[PDB]
């Protein structure tokens, strides 16, 4: 219900490097992780309860299947592997009910949407969070990561990324639960690293740019690709992540701390903002715009037989619902039906969703937040048919259930 | 560049789990009109929505994926891959469409090389002649509709209706037909399981066919309440009927209710709009190419568009599988062999195996893949950097204020 403001924070794996080699005391990267200091401490006294964190990742977790906002609805995020395998640090938390209002509000101003879970993250978000946060034990807050589909044009354009982040208030703001939240919006600033312009930055555009971005932000939502990677580098473009973010504050900001270094490929910047309230109550209320999230799915309780796939029941439903899932690989069944024990002791489901699959227990998965396609593909493969799932949904036997016809 | 009209129609999979009798004679003849209507309107392609069944999409899941491949085999359901010829894709087709769409603020995704399960392959392989191929290329569109929250019917509606004009801007002068399969009237889970409403299923299909407006405020409750939980996905023949005229000409229409799912199908003719549109289709284009626009005064500089995409799809998804310890395992000790298994032309291979940076840049490696690989190889990011400018990595570090190295 409440945000406090947001930080802007390049996402270079330089970051993370510097940081996992402990260079803290190195020439180059002394001063650099000092201009992380305010954002650092600043995270440390305010204590957000989540951070909304817009990245884009680095065709790691995303590239067969690719798209623009892609909202992390998950329980829990771990690091990624990139070729080097996971970094040394500690799985950071979700809030898949947060993820769930943010959905609603976003679709009802029709933003079309994706989510993901179980997914790593790379570079892009835990390279500075691993030095914005403190970690050894757990991270302090918990995280909905937003990544952004950046890499692969045609991509939303300029103003799409801002007029996201300005929904993206109003829901977080009508969230109805008394928490601190921070917006992150990290990339950039200017850098290109591919092609025979690879090297190029530009620390004029990049100061422009982030003064603008601090007090007049609408003068960039005219801003083409084009524009932004002849500025800024092709991958400097990234910073309409940051335009999102700016779109998330109040329309007036306490720009805080600005910082900025340049050694090797990429500017590295970081910018502080403090929100400045609402200088005017806002045009849809709060209590209006979690009605009109609701709207769609107003009523539906009075249907019975019926649990709807929603996000809370796809979390819920998670690992049973990706073991199940599995099935469409062949090797997977050569141990689902020769062995399903082997497979389920080698896996981590609960025993209560061992139980439920043990038992054939048809409507009682649907009742647990197995959705019945993952069910299709479990009566297909050790018999079964699906006259006879249907039937278990309502405790009748296949005879009299065919009685419909 | 033409539209021919497309058709809506019921993708249950049992139309293929049995069909490949007496009760199915009136049914396939549901079909047939249609599908004599697809061997002689000659469509050149079809943009065909549907939805995945959590086989594809799943851990990631997308409200408008476009498919942007050159080929899609059919998705193993858990009962094996289908026997069926692959078929093509029409990527120039998906990028020109995906650039329009995104210039009328509708968030895409885009992807390649996944199967499609029953929800396409399904009922094409009834209205197609499929011997050794089929008779169009496909553009598919696969919706998100399973897991809530879901676009609103209004949205679904809209997405349709800039998709007509971007489809109508398509500089080149083809035939496309459009076929927003889905339901109908069903209901696949529950306590309510077996549900059905044949007096909102004709309601319904007038409705679309005549005044399709009329369903622009259904919320999902109320679509789900008067045709079942699944039944709602019918939100997709909106999209559809979105990308055709307003006034259309229902040539054809059957119903069969057997079991479980209600089995419609819907025939229009396309017409042709009420004067111009209010955006010139060459105004249009302008506006879907606004974005990168002169990007080709960008020197050194090769944008990751969706042809690039696809023509670096082999070579990147093999690099993106450096990820996977137990393959970039191989990859430094057994790279032939590996090599070998792979469907990399010998090219492909001769770039990474000459470690030919510039060179994968060029072809569409997008860099990530080498950022990877370097790591993989205990080089870094630099090495890769100085390869790119023809400089030493001494002489590339001059060029930066401090000389720093890192690699994954
Ligand atoms: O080499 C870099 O500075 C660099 C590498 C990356 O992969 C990246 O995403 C970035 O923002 C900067
Ligand atoms: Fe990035
Ligand atoms: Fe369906």
């Amino acid at each position: 219900a409440k945000i406090i403001g947001g930080f802007a924070v390049s996402h270079t794996p330089t970051i993370a490097f510097a940081h996992d080699a402990n260079k803290y005391d190195d020439p180059v990267w002394a001063p650099i992780f000092q201009g992380f200091e305010p954002v650092k401490q600043w995270l440390a006294e305010q204590k957000p309860d989540v951070t909304f964190y817009v990245y884009n990742d680095h065709m790691t977790s995303f590239f067969e299947h690719y798209s623009h906002f892609a909202l992390g609805v998950g329980e829990e995020y771990s690091p990624a592997d990139e070729g080097g395998g996971q970094r040394d640090l500690p799985p950071i938390k979700g809030d898949p009910e947060l993820a769930k209002h943010i959905a609603e509000c976003l679709v009802a101003d029709e933003f079309d949407l994706a989510y993901w879970q179980g997914m790593g993250l790379d570079h892009g978000a835990f390279s500075p969070l691993s030095v914005l946060l403190p970690h050894e034990h757990g991270w302090p807050c918990r995280i909905v990561p937003l990544q952004c589909g950046v890499l692969q044009h045609p991509i939303p354009k300029a103003r799409r990324f801002w007029n996201f982040g300005r929904s993206l208030r109003r829901a977080i703001q009508s969230y109805p639960r008394d928490i601190k939240v921070a917006i992150a919006g990290t990339g950039g600033l200017s850098h290109q690293v591919h092609g025979e312009r690879a090297g190029f930055n530009n620390t004029e555009w990049d100061m422009e740019f982030m003064e603008r971005l601090a007090n007049d932000p609408e003068s960039l939502l005219g801003a083409t690709v084009t524009d932004l990677a002849k500025k800024g580098g092709w991958e400097g473009a990234e910073v309409v992540m940051w335009l999102l973010m700016r779109g998330a504050l109040s329309p007036e900001v306490k720009t805080l701390h600005q910082s900025y270094f340049l050694p090797s490929m990429t500017a590295i910047a970081t910018m502080l903002f403090e929100d400045q309230g609402d200088a005017a109550p806002p045009a849809e209320s709060d209590e209006a715009l979690r009605a009109r999230a609701k709207r769609e799915l107003a009523g539906v309780e009075e249907i019975e037989g019926t649990y709807p796939f929603t996000i809370d029941r796809a979390v819920k439903g998670f690992r049973i619902n990706h073991f199940l899932h599995r099935l469409i690989e062949p090797d997977f069944r050569k141990r689902f039906v020769e062995d399903p024990e082997g497979l389920f002791a080698e896996s981590d489901l609960t025993e209560e969703e061992k139980s439920l699959i043990r038992n054939r227990d048809w409507i009682g998965m649907i009742h647990y937040g197995v959705i019945f396609f993952m069910l299709e593909k479990m009566a297909a493969v050790l018999g079964i048919g699906n006259i006879d799932v249907y039937a278990a949904f309502r405790g009748l036997s296949v005879p009299e259930f065919q009685k419909t016809r």
